[PDB]
DNA sequence: TGTACTTTCGGTTTCAGTTA
DNA sequence: ATAACTGAAACCGAAAGTAC
């Protein structure tokens, strides 16, 4: 019904727009997240934070030119609708936080099973 | 006939009961009713809960000793009939969540008009 | 059956407390 | 010596649910 999330996040992976967002199977079942620190210096406000952007975009929660930039906050959004969304699940020992293009990995759950 | 949420908080208004849920003019239209964050060290139950504790007895959804007290839920039920309500309007560029003492504006719309 | 709320849904925001 | 991060929980509007 009312559930933006799932088909979004899908098709952002879908898309191939965000360099390092891709399918980790066939099945399109397990998808990796880039999951960068943004105070490395290996960060690159764009695009590590396209994503995180967009979804705050696709909310109406920010809009070009008014409101500031706050690359934080997009992510902690996001962060917070995975967390409780039921259609996501993290497989927080697949995650690889700690390389040099970081990514969280998580599974999409069957429509049903809750 | 049956609506029972504007009689009750203007009765409440009125009461003086409550510090903070205050009228803003003498044509007793627009009021101020406390709206603090729960999370907040500031937070006290007792007196911060009091008016949507107040609603949740007179609805029956609550009693004492029996129910554990749910301060959230009682917040959740205020705010959302407030919502709903034909009776109220929040001025929301008036309301003041950012303040030490928080609180928003609501408007009495006219018994007729809808 | 329509009204006036109430509860639930699907995320969002804020907190105290970590970690980079 | 501080920005960014975080899970948990309070919070939110929309809208489905429901007691008259």
């Amino acid at each position: 019904g009312n559930g933006k999330l799932r088909q979004w996040l899908i098709d952002q992976i879908d898309s191939g727009k965000y360099p390092g967002l891709v399918w980790e199977n066939e099945e399109k079942s397990i998808f990796r997240i880039p999951w960068k620190h943004a105070g490395k210096q290996d960060y690159n406000r764009e695009e590590d934070a396209a994503l995180f952007k967009a979804w705050a975009l696709f909310k109406g929660k920010f809009r070009e030119g008014i409101d500031k930039p706050d690359p934080p906050t997009w992510k902690t959004r996001l962060r917070c609708a995975l967390n409780k969304s039921n259609d996501f699940e993290e497989l927080v020992e697949r995650s690889q936080l700690d390389i040099s293009d970081p990514y969280k990995v998580y599974r999409i759950v069957p429509e049903g099973a809750k």
